[PDB]
């Protein structure tokens, strides 16, 4: 049993992301202040499990265990801010090395993208970290976001 805590500015979708992970379901455009909090079993590698996971508002933060930081491909400032999700995590559980998996969402905005790929894995090797894109949009990468932010709780 494990907590994670969606870091992310306004508006990149982890709401979309939390709520496609959970159920199965996108809300198109959800109440932005409802910071939400959704405990779910499910079964990894399968040695199977159950996440309470925070979605945040853009201080259960002394008992998170694992973060997903999230940007949106389409927005460099949220990209930026995740460097600011990154100093949190440190100033609050206390170290260098927090199991934190980044993540660039709305991979479908393809048209749109002001953040690169290889941005989004460099800042990832700053963090030593998992990277993945995805589009909550149409459930996409979604599963192994979490499933490897556990892979991460367990490593350390
Ligand atoms: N195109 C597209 N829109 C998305 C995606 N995920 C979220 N959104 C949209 O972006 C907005 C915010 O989603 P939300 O999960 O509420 O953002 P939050 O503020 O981080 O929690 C709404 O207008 C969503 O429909 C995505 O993957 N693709
Ligand atoms: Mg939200």
């Amino acid at each position: 049993e494990y907590k994670l805590v969606m870091l992310g500015a306004g508006g990149v979708g982890k709401s979309a992301m939390t709520m496609q992970f959970i159920s199965h379901r996108f809300p198109e455009d959800h109440d932005p202040t409802i910071e939400d909090a959704y405990k779910i079993r499910i079964r990894i590698d399968d040695e199977p499990a159950n996440l309470d996971i925070l979605d945040t508002a853009g201080q259960y933060m002394r008992a998170g265990e694992g973060f997903i930081i999230c940007y949106s491909i389409t927005d460099r400032r949220s990209f930026h801010e995740v460097r600011e999700f990154k100093q949190l995590i440190y100033r609050v559980r206390r170290t260098d090395d927090t199991p934190v998996v980044l993540v660039g969402n709305k991979s479908d905005l393809k048209q749109l993208r002001q953040v690169t790929k290889e941005e989004g894995l460099a800042l990832a090797r700053e963090f030593s970290c998992p990277f993945f894109e995805t589009s909550a949009a149409y459930r996409y990468y979604i599963d192994d976001v979490f499933h490897a932010l556990v892979r991460e709780i367990r490593r350390k």
